[PDB]
Parts: structure tokens; C-alpha cells; sequence
């Protein structure tokens, strides 16, 4: 039996990224504890709420078990419930005097120079175990600061680390100890949030080493595809996985465990399932996958191209955007029976349908001004003017034009929904390459949602991704296995040049991704 | 004090069907126990498998507390097995190869027979109280009363049953003995299961209840640090919220009514009624195990079938359905409605290029509801039927009603935007995306509509229907529907019915109304949403 287990000693810290000088990222990217005696940031209220809630929660119906445990360990039969909060000397000097001692906690100050003549002064870290051994308390929290964190980690006196990850960069003079991946492992991860203009997320480090019957009866009638889940050891060792990235990752997991084995065109073979939904809060984060690197320049130039209504593949290629290069080749168009189609003339695809649905497509150079239905203009007008309409849809799936398209759209339709100055978007995708396409598709429609929201004097809220035929290609399985056993970072944010007030005026400079913390790039094959 | 059935954990388990007699259905509908000494049905596997799993399942860990419980009650200090108790007739209805029931302590209630007339490892008792005695003298996990009708009768009468695990068999058979009429004041339902199909009958399993790492639970509390309505008091959902396990597929529907009521957004709309709305749901239905015709209100299927048939023919003529006395599209076709749609040159009940037209003639210039459109536009339905037969792994099997160019010419723009099909292992599944969803009125029918259509497509392509998947876009509840939905959300579903299609129909155009049969629909009372 261990001191940190008997006496229930945990740390709790909030670390931010630190100023420096291709950047590399690890857990130790978040290590900024303070600057000039004070916190590195000016105020992040959501972490304070977390901290204040965590260090004051107790469950009295569980103390009799802890009290009993602590007594037997010390060879005793004896010792309103409160936690204990242990702080360093400077850390105690840090707090204003109106917030000292901390409300409803047993304040304990570690110091060699104090003792005014209740708040307890302990001269050595060993006096804590002695002081806890004669106290009535639920759990004991090490509030730091920098030195106190170091010694308590050294002496293995830490059971769990409650680690706020503040996803922004500050000037600091003090830093958290480099957590030792042997000593501790991340067991849980929280939702991502935005507070005071920064994203943050909350993780837990763990020290390493009747209706019950009724439920069983209902399961009476309840791996499959040569996947050994011990390859997902880290993925299956997390108790709580609240991070929104797990929506994507769990879908990868489910297809791999349960997918139906199917041939397809390329001859690779997929595992597929049918019908999924993901939701992302665009007002808290920008869902750019952090468990591998993703680039957005080509994604944005594809969307700007869409907005112009161009079908000319050469515009993308002269910008070195090659998303569509393979769909415009002589061979690809000839395989689509498009023998009278100029190379890279992709025909009536997304941009055309969004701005001229119904118009007779002739070639990518033709002048289509005012031919067809300006779907994009229509939905923007409806958002500004008839916001509760249920008819605000952007449809790319023109049944008459499919065969003339270099290929039919994967992204069938966007539906929009407006409430309380908030705009939500649904995109229905008929075919989803979970390994290669879906990460990009999530970012495209999120950016597009922000773009639509800003030109309609609204705030972005939810991006909803509906997957139809959803498939992992077999040659991706090994790469996704590596990716399932990485743990997400807090998401980045997207910034739009505020001065763009109409959907056609966005340019590549008007887009800025802030604080993108990611794992290493993974070539999916 | 304490009650006997809790210390000694006495349960009843039974299986009941419908018996021979605009009918009324209550719980007493399912009451048929046996006929001519035997069970009324031939062999319903999944119920026996369920029966076996419940009566043989023990959990060793819980027995320490169990022995304490019965010790303190009596004022006292081979694997664990359950007790099963049967009446004499019940015991003689069992094939000898299966007697006594494996891994179980068999207790037989009898007056005319003695331990001498039995070869088998079995206890005989002549009166009920002696089971209580015997229970005190044995080591067992739980005690299950198997029947028959007399054994069920007197155990229910003497308040000796703590939980009734009750199989509702949703077919009719000839019977001569019956489970007692359960007393609602004495017992109430607490858990409904999934619906299953087994040996050509749908069934589920329901439970009655008698009426009157340890610090990582803290990690759960910490992560719920940043959480916390409309004018809905949850005491109006006493039955709904009291239910322990709600695994009946219909709770996928009912749970969305609840989510939109408790959480939705108050918005206006065209009608002036205003609604509560949410954005983006998905329901899945296993058409291989049941046909999801809602059971918490009565629904009719004749109109909607006629509609789907009208669709497949390509029709846009509102008179065709009105002469079948089907009024689904009548209001969207009045002179007044069409005028307010600024379709001044459209004849009354000519609905324009709507679903039927877009499915057979997408892109064709619409003229009037009487034109011959043959081989004009793109015949979507045929194209998907040939995709399913010949290119079953295509990810392009899509049916689309949302023809952006024709929207203004439609009486209404379509609510059901698209159907996507998926084929694996000879099983057809269907996604339909609905942009606007009226949970009180439309959605119950729209689930029925596209379930049937999946069946029809699956059949004409020689596949078995599997999964119908409903993606809801703008999902709303009208305020003038809330009070009826409150009643409905506190009704407990019945096992789903089934759909039979005539097997001789090999192409999608040949179906007629009489090729569709909906069987064993058990349902609550009709509900006017207004
Ligand atoms: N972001 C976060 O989660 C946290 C941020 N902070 C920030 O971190 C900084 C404070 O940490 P820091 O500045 O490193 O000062 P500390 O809070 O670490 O306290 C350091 C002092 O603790 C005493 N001490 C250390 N070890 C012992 C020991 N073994 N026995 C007795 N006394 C001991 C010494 O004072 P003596 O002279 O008495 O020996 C030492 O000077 C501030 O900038 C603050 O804002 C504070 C807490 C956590
Ligand atoms: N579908 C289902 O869930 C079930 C179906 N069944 C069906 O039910 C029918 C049998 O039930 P049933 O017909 O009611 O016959 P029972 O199983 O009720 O047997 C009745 C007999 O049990 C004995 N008995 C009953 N109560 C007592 C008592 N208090 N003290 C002593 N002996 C007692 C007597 O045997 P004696 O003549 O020796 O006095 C009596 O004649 C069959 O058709 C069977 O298949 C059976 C169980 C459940
Ligand atoms: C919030 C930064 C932080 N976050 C986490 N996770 N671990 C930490 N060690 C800290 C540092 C910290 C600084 C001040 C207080 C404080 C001050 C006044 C009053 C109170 C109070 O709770 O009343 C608290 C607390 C913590
Ligand atoms: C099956 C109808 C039924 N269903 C439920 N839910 N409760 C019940 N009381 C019964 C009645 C019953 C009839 C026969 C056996 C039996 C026969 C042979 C072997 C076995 C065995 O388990 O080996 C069981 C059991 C029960
Ligand atoms: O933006 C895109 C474009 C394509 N795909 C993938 C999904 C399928 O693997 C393939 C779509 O073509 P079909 O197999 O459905 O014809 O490309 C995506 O995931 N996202
Ligand atoms: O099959 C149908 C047809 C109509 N509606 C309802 C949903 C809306 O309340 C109304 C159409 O809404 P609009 O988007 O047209 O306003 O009809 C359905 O739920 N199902």
C-alpha cells in the first residue's frame, strides 16, 4: 500500500504553451505555470471553475472507507468534510488576501521561513503525511507551484494529475515538471472549450504500475475482421474520451471492429458501414484533426473556386492545388465516356451547380452570368430574410448533370438552420473515405459554415456531418491503428478577416488558423 | 418489516400469446399459456433461449449478501444454482430427455403424487409454504416460478412474486389455460426490450415490478462541472421517466419528442403555430425483425401505400388519390393554395413536378399532369434498381426528389430529399434524409412509407430487407401537438407488427394495394394530435 494511495494525494495544474526561439509537439508543449509571480494569462474563468469545483468536491458516503483505510495503515483505530489544498510559499504570496484561505478547504502552506505564530505551515514535505494522518479530509491536492510540483512528483506522492491544457502561447518564467511517461499515463480527456479567447481541454494523468441482473437478461441474444484490439491498447485504456475528435476516431474503430468486408472499384477492398452522424461546436473550437497533421491551403482554394462557380481544373493546378488533378486527366475523362471534354474541364460540378443549377453546360470557358439558379445567393438571402425557413439547402446532386460531371459529388447537400443569431450546418456525404477524405471534409464545411455565418451577421454554431456509405480502405488500416492510439490535443481556432461582408470577397489571406497543435503527419499508406 | 419474495428472491417467468375471441388492446391481450396440456405455439426458439438464460444465470458475488439477507430473516448466522418450481401438469408437459431442467433445482407442487412416484433428482412439496421452508434450507441464487396457470395464480394472489419476466408473443393461437390478469395496482411495467422475430412471430420481453476503481466515479463528477428548458413539467412523464430500460425500437421515435420538448428552440414558422425545433437526428430500424408501425397510437397504412404506388407510377395528378378517397395531397392542390404559390396557370390538383415526376422524369420540362412524359428526363427509380442488381457495391445508389430547377413549379418543395441504398450480403438497407420533420403527424407515416419502400425495392432486386435509417434535418414539434404527445409519451409500446408482400411481384411497377399485408398490429388507442 502506497502513501499517495492511502492519503489520496493528487496534483492539479494549468499549463500553457511557451514562447520560443517546423515545430514539434508533445505533452510537454503545455508547461507554462506562471510569469513574474502571477499567472501567464490575464484570466481564464473556465479553468478557475474547474479548479474550484475539483478542489472542493467531497462525498461523505465514501469517507468511512478512506478513514478506515488510513487508520489501519498507521496502526490506529481513530484519526463538515473538506479537501486539503497544499501550496508553495510563493504560491501563497500569489493569491490576494481576500481569497486566502481558500473557501471550504483545509489550507496547508509548505514553507521553511513562515509560521505566523486554521492554516498549517509544514516545513518539509514529510510533515504532510504526518498532518494528513491526523486530519479528517476527503482528498489532498497539491496546488504547486513549480518547486512543489517537482518534489511531489519525484517522491511518487502523486496519484493523479489534473492537467488543464491552455492552448495558447504566453510569456512565462516558471514551468511544470516534465511529466514522466513511465510514471504517469493519460487516462481521460474532456470536451474542448473556448474561454477568454483561448481553447482549453482537461486531461487526467494516472499513476501507472437487480437491475444489474435485468441488464444481463436483455443482452442474452448478443474480432470479426482479423483486428486484434491489443493493437488499440492505448485507445482501449481510456476511461473517459469526451474529446470531439473521438467522434471521428470511434467511427474508425466501429468500422474496423464491425465493418462489412466489401470489394470496390480500385480493388483495394474496404470495410464499410452505413449511417453515422458527427456534431461539432464551431463556437468552442475548429475541428482540425490533431492526431495527425492536416493542411488547409488547398482546401480553402477549392472552396473559393467553388464560390466563383468555376469548373476549370487549370485554375487549381496553377495554384498547385491538385485535389482534382486526377479527375481531369485524358484517361479519367475517357473512362467516364467524356471523349469530347477538354482535359481538366470537369464539367458541371459543385461550383457550377451552386451558381447555375439547370443551365446548359458547354465548356469551362463559357460565360454563364445569370444562367440557371444561383443556389448560393438564394440560401444567403434566406438566412438574412426568412431565417426560420426549412428550405435553406445547397444541393450539388443534379440528377440530369451527373453523367456529364467528371465524377458525381460526394457532398450531396448542405442544410442550414438559424436560431438566436446562430447558424448550424448539416452536410450529407454519400461516400466517405474515413481515412483520407473525411478529415478534410470536416474542415471544408466548417470553414464554409463560418464563411456563410459571417456574411449574414451571425455566429457559427454547429457543423453536423452525416455519413452515408462510410468506409476504411484496407491499405489505411495500419495507419489508422497508429492514429487511434494517439490522444487528441485541444483543437485550434479559425479566424476570418472581419472586413469581408459578402460571400464572394474572401481571398486566401483572409483565413488564419491559430494554435494548431498536432501529432506527426501520417502517410495513410 | 420485510416481504418473503425479497429475502428469498421469488420471481415468475412466463410466455403469453394472443387468444381467439376495431378491437381494443391492453396488457390482458397477452394471456395464452397452454393448450391441451402443451404449449400453444409449435416452437419459439428465442423465447426458450431467453427462458434458459434467465433461469440458469447466477452471479456468485451477489450470493454473499444473499446468504446474509436470508440469515438475518430466519434469525440464523457444485456451482450456485437457481431454483425452478413447477406445477404437476407443467412438469409432465416436459419431454423426459429434458427433465429435470439442467443446472437447476427442480421443485414440483403436487398433491396426488409423492417422492416415490419420481425417478428424478427433484423435490416434491404439497403446499406453498413448504417451498418457503425448503428455500430457507437450500443454497440458491434466485427462485423462478414456471407455472402453470394455477401455480402462477396462487403465487400472484399471495403477493409472493417480486418481478414478472413476461414474454409477449405477438401471434394468435388456440389456448385452454391462461395467465392470471395482472393487477396494475399490484404490479407495473419497468423494462421493455428490443423487438425480435422468431419462428414467424414478433416478440419482445417485458418486466413487471411489484409496487408499494471507486474514486473514478469522482472523475465523472469533475467533467460535468460546466453543465447546469421549456414549459414542460417532467411530472407529466411519470410513466415514461419511471421506465428502467427502454430498448423497444419505438423509443427511438419517442426519445426525440422528449429531446425536442425538453430542449428545443421556440421558433415561428409559416403557419403561425410556432414550434419547438432541433437540428439533426438519426433513427435506425431493423426491418428483418419487425415492421416499425408505431404502437403508441393507431396508424392506418392504406393511404400511404396508395401514395407510394402513385409515386412509382410517376403521377402528379391529385385526382387519382382523391378517387381512392386518399386526401394526403388534397390541400396542397386547391385553387387557393396553388394561387398563394403563384402557380396561377396550374389546374386544380395538378401538383407539378413533385416526387413521382422527379423519380421517373428528372430534368424533363414539366407541362401538365396529363402529359405523356415517357422517355423524357432521367428515370431515377429504374437506374437505382439496376444499380442494386448489377453494381451492388456502388456508393452512388441515390434517389433524389430535390430538383433545384423545378422547386418553384412544385406545389410544395419535397420534404424527403433523398434515398441512398446500401447492399451487403444480400441485404438491402436504406437511408432517407428528411429536411423538415413534423414529429407529431408526418414522421409516424414517413417511417411507415419508406420502410415499405425498402421492402418493395429489396424484393424486386432479390435481396432481404435489413435496415431503414431515418436522418432528420429540421426536426420540429408543433405547439398544438404537445399535449397529445404528452399522453403518447406515457404509453408503453406493444411488439411491432410485420409486413408481408406478395412474393410473385418481380418488378417495382406491378405492386397493388392487396399485395401488402400488415399482420398482428397491436396498438394503443387512436390519437388526434389536435
Ligand atoms: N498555472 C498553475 O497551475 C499554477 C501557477 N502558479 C504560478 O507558478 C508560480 C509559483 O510557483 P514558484 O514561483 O515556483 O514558487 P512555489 O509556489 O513553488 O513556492 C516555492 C517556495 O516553496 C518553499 N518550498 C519548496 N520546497 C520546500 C520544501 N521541501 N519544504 C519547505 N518549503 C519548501 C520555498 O520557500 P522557503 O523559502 O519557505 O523554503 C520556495 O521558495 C507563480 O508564478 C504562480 O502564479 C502557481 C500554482 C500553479
Ligand atoms: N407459456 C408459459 O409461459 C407457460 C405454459 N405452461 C402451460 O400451462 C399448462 C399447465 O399449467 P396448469 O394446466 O395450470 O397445470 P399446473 O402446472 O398449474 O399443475 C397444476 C397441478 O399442480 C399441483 N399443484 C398446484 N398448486 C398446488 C398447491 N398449492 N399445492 C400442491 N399441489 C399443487 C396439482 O398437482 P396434483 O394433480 O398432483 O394435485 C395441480 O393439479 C400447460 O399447458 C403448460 O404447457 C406452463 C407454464 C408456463
Ligand atoms: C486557476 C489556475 C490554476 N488552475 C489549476 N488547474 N491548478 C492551479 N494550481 C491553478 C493556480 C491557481 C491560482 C489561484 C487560485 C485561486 C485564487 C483565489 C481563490 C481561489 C478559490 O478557489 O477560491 C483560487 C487557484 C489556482
Ligand atoms: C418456453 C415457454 C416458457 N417461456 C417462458 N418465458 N416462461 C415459461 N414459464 C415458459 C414455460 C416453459 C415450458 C417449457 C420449458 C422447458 C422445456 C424443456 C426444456 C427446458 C430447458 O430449459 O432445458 C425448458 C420451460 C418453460
Ligand atoms: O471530398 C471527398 C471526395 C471523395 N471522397 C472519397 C469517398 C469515396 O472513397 C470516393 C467517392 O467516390 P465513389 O466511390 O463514391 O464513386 O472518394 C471523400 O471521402 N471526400
Ligand atoms: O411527409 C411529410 C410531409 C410534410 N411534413 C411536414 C413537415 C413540416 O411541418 C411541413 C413542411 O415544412 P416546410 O419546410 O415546407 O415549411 O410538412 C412531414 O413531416 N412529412
Amino acid at each position: 500500500e502506497q502513501v499517495c494511495d492511502v492519503f489520496d494525494i493528487y496534483a492539479i495544474c494549468a499549463c500553457c504553451k511557451v514562447e520560443s526561439k517546423n515545430e514539434v509537439f508533445n505533452n510537454y508543449t503545455f508547461r507554462g505555470l506562471g510569469n513574474k509571480g502571477v499567472l501567464p494569462w490575464k484570466c481564464i474563468s473556465l479553468d478557475m471553475k474547474y479548479f474550484r469545483a475539483v478542489t472542493t468536491y467531497v462525498n461523505e458516503s465514501k469517507y468511512e472507507k478512506l478513514k478506515y483505510k488510513r487508520c489501519k495503515y498507521l496502526n490506529k483505530e481513530t484519526v463538515k468534510l473538506q479537501n486539503v489544498v497544499v501550496m508553495g510559499r510563493t504560491n501563497w504570496e500569489s493569491i490576494p488576501k481576500k481569497f486566502k484561505p481558500l473557501s471550504n478547504r483545509i489550507n496547508v502552506i509548505l514553507s521553511r521561513t513562515l509560521k505566523k505564530e486554521d492554516v498549517y505551515i509544514i516545513n518539509k514535505v514529510e510533515d504532510l503525511i504526518v498532518l494528513l494522518g491526523k486530519l479528517n479530509y476527503y482528498k489532498c491536492f497539491i496546488l504547486g507551484g513549480s518547486v512543489v510540483y517537482q518534489e511531489f512528483l519525484e517522491k511518487k506522492l502523486i496519484k493523479k494529475i489534473y492537467f488543464t491544457r491552455i492552448n495558447s502561447t504566453y510569456e512565462c518564467d516558471v514551468f511544470f515538471p516534465e511529466i514522466n511517461e513511465n510514471e504517469y499515463q493519460i487516462i481521460s480527456v474532456s470536451d474542448v472549450y473556448t474561454s477568454n479567447n483561448t481553447t482549453l481541454d482537461f486531461i487526467i494523468y494516472k499513476k501507472t504500475n437487480e437491475e444489474e441482473d435485468d441488464f444481463v437478461y436483455f443482452n442474452f441474444n448478443k474480432n470479426k475482421n482479423s483486428i486484434h484490439p491489443n493493437d488499440f491498447q492505448i485507445y482501449n485504456s481510456l476511461k473517459y474520451k469526451y474529446h470531439p475528435e473521438y467522434q471521428y476516431l470511434n467511427i474508425i474503430y466501429d468500422i474496423m471492429m464491425n465493418g462489412n468486408k466489401q470489394s470496390d472499384r480500385t480493388g483495394v477492398g474496404v470495410l464499410s458501414k452505413f449511417g453515422y452522424i458527427m456534431k461539432f461546436d464551431l463556437s468552442q473550437y475548429f475541428p482540425l484533426l490533431t492526431t495527425k497533421k492536416l493542411f488547409l491551403r488547398g482546401i480553402i482554394e477549392e472552396l473559393l473556386w467553388f464560390i466563383r462557380g468555376e469548373t476549370n481544373g487549370n485554375t487549381l493546378l496553377n495554384k498547385n492545388v491538385r485535389i482534382w488533378e486526377a479527375n481531369g486527366t485524358r484517361e479519367f475523362l475517357d473512362n467516364r465516356k467524356l471523349f469530347h471534354r477538354e482535359v481538366n474541364d470537369l464539367g458541371p460540378i459543385y461550383g457550377f451547380q451552386w451558381r447555375h443549377f439547370g443551365a446548359e453546360y458547354t465548356n469551362m470557358y463559357d460565360n454563364y452570368e445569370n444562367k440557371g439558379v444561383d443556389q448560393l445567393k438564394n440560401i444567403i438571402n434566406l438566412i438574412k430574410n426568412d431565417p426560420t425557413s426549412r428550405r435553406i439547402l445547397l444541393c450539388a446532386w443534379n440528377v440530369k448533370d451527373l453523367d456529364q460531371m467528371a465524377l458525381p459529388p460526394c457532398h450531396i447537400l448542405c442544410q442550414f438552420y438559424v436560431f438566436d443569431g446562430k447558424l448550424s450546418c448539416i452536410m450529407y456525404q454519400r461516400s466517405c473515405d474515413l481515412g483520407l477524405g473525411v478529415p478534410f471534409n470536416i474542415a471544408s464545411y466548417s470553414i464554409f459554415t463560418h464563411m456563410i455565418a459571417q456574411v449574414c451577421n451571425l455566429q457559427p454554431a454547429q457543423f453536423i456531418h452525416v455519413l452515408g456509405n462510410a468506409h476504411v480502405y484496407n491499405n489505411h488500416i495500419d495507419s489508422l491503428k497508429i492514429q487511434l492510439n494517439r490522444i487528441p490535443y485541444p483543437f485550434p481556432t479559425l479566424k476570418l478577416n472581419p472586413d469581408i461582408k459578402n460571400i464572394e470577397d474572401f481571398t486566401i489571406s483572409d483565413f488564419t488558423i491559430q494554435n494548431y497543435v498536432h501529432h506527426e503527419k501520417i502517410s495513410m499508406d
